């Protein structure tokens, strides 16, 4: 495993991408 | 701990998310 | 190498940048 | 040091923030 801030941030940068893309569509 | 660029960047990707979301609302 | 979530996220933050920039233009 | 993809990505997430903020203003 890695540290929970690093991992958490990673997931965020995925979720925030979907939201942004969804908004555009 | 980790390195301050890595950690700092992590926090940014959270703050930038809130700002973006807040703007949408 | 590093872990595939970390690396994958890195690439995303690049692709998402291009898309955003392209949209602005 | 860390790996150049990780570091590079970190900087990007800062630059992309400024650009986004500047655009809003
Ligand atoms: N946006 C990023 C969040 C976190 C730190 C850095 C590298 C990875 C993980 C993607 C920038």
């Amino acid at each position: 495993s890695s540290d929970p801030l690093v991992v958490a941030a990673s997931i965020i940068g995925i979720l925030h991408l979907i939201l942004w893309i969804l908004d555009r569509l």
